[PDB]
């Protein structure tokens, strides 16, 4: 087989679709999560078996459990660590001993575990080459800590980097590393014994990112692997209405608005919005005037007043989750914000649809920059004085990709780079071929 082990986190995505790849070439995949989430979730269906490891946690969920993130990781290393080998010896004892291990860098006790089975390694890059170098030049004791602008200026000035990064543009992990100590260890960590696997994947396209997407293949042999998406939504027939066509009631609301005039609006399924920020984020959008589809989730909808709901149901739809590439792709779709996670940029890239930023940190200060300044797609949020976004700033932002005398220029580069992230995943581009490649290596 060839085993998937994603972070244990919508997430298994990326390497799903890398693994629906493999299976179109011949190769069996199969997911590796946790226990819990085995129980607790479907599993993905044909062509996946899936099979599971422990992190110490089998019927409730360990993040909540250890919301402190050392801890948690501790004890996913422990136990993951024990129940991967585990694993490994009952597939081969079952008749399907492993190939290889696809694996997040985020786990390098995994890549350990495989090699001392005698398995081959893959390590599974899902956060943009930018960022991800940055962090390689610490571990490879290149760069000190902290990172600084000064120091992404000469990556910059070397041809690695292909936009200058200011302070509130360079990753917080390593720029300001003492806020969040575990985060800064695990984004560095990543690259500690990387050389010693036999490949190593980016989900990135070489065209997006090419200086870096460059530096990262002739410094750590990645080899780019996206955007890992359905196939689908990349114009690739090998087996602008959507035909994969859901019947989720946010999409019956979303046929009844107009071409081009839906703001999306989601920050993920990790950052925690305080009720203040919620506020300002939620004012902003009615003030736009504009329809919106705003997700919110349901661990966070409590922060969310009566008033304020009221208030959204003017032009707007609030909901705890959406078909986010349904969304993107329907044609009443006019803009993003985002908090500019690397899956949403990608999924808004693939769509052509243009950005508003609002990052919090991991690697969306960085993506943020390059939406604003490379690839020209979007605009970022700025904060005031004391680092607050405003309700007013919010609907200035709206407008400003929606109306303002740059509209067309963000969807200009939008639909240029849509069309360029197709091209790479479809016969013969950059991405496809390292694809094949991987699929003909492990046949
Ligand atoms: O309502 C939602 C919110 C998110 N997602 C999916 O969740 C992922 C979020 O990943 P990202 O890297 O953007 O941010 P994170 O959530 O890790 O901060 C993406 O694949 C989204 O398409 C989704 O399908 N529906």
């Amino acid at each position: 087989q060839v085993l998937l082990l994603p972070f244990p986190a919508g997430h298994t995505n990326p390497m799903l679709q890398f693994g629906r790849r493999l299976a179109y070439h011949g190769l069996r995949p199969t997911l590796v999560t946790t226990r819990y989430v085995l129980s607790t979730t479907p599993p993905p269906g044909d062509p996946f078996r899936v099979a599971a490891i422990s992190d110490g946690f089998d019927d409730a969920s360990g993040m909540a459990a250890l919301p402190d993130p050392g801890e948690y990781l501790r004890t996913l290393e422990a136990h993951g660590a024990r129940t991967l080998a585990e694993l490994l010896l009952s597939e081969a004892r079952a008749g399907r001993p492993a190939r290889v291990l696809v694996y997040d860098p985020h786990l390098p006790w995994a890549r350990r575990v495989a090699r001392a089975a005698g398995v081959a390694t893959a390590a599974f890059l899902s956060q943009p080459c930018a960022v991800d170098l940055i962090y390689g030049e610490v571990c490879a004791r290149r760069l000190a800590l902290p990172v600084t602008p000064t120091d992404a200026r000469g990556l910059y000035a070397r041809g690695v980097l292909g936009v200058e990064l200011g302070p509130d543009d360079v990753p917080p992990f390593v720029a300001a590393p003492e806020l969040t100590p575990a985060f800064c260890e695990a984004s560095i960590e990543q690259f500690a014994g990387l050389e010693d696997d036999d490949d190593v994947l980016v989900n990135s396209f070489s065209d997006l990112e090419p200086k870096e997407a460059a530096y990262m293949e002739s410094t750590w042999r990645a080899k780019t692997i996206g955007p890992s998406l359905p196939s689908f939504y990349l114009d690739d027939g090998r087996l602008g209405f959507n035909l994969f066509r859901s019947t989720v009631p946010c999409m019956e609301w979303l046929d009844k608005q107009p071409p081009r005039s839906v703001v999306l609006v989601s920050y993920g399924t990790v950052s925690t919005f305080d009720v203040a920020k919620l506020e300002e984020l939620g004012n902003g959008l009615c003030n736009s005037g504009k329809p919106f589809l705003w997700v919110v989730r349901s661990n966070e909808e409590h922060k969310l007043s009566v008033q304020l709901r009221k208030k959204c149901e003017k032009r707007g739809l609030i909901v705890p989750f959406c078909p986010q590439l349904e969304v993107l792709a329907h044609k009443a779709t006019g803009c993003f914000l985002s908090h500019c996670g690397w899956n949403s940029t990608l999924e808004a890239i693939v769509n052509g649809v243009p950005l508003v930023a609002m990052p919090h940190w991991a690697d969306q200060p960085t993506i943020s920059k390059y939406v604003e300044s490379l690839w020209g797609m979007g605009v970022r949020v700025q904060l005031d004085k004391s680092g607050i976004l405003q309700r007013e700033e919010v609907e200035r932002c709206i407008r400003e990709v929606m109306d303002g005398d740059r509209k067309e220029d963000y969807r200009r580069n939008a639909t240029r780079l849509m069309k360029k992230a197709k091209e790479s995943m479809q016969e013969g581009g950059s991405s496809d071929k390292n694809i094949a490649e991987f699929a003909a290596k492990y046949s």
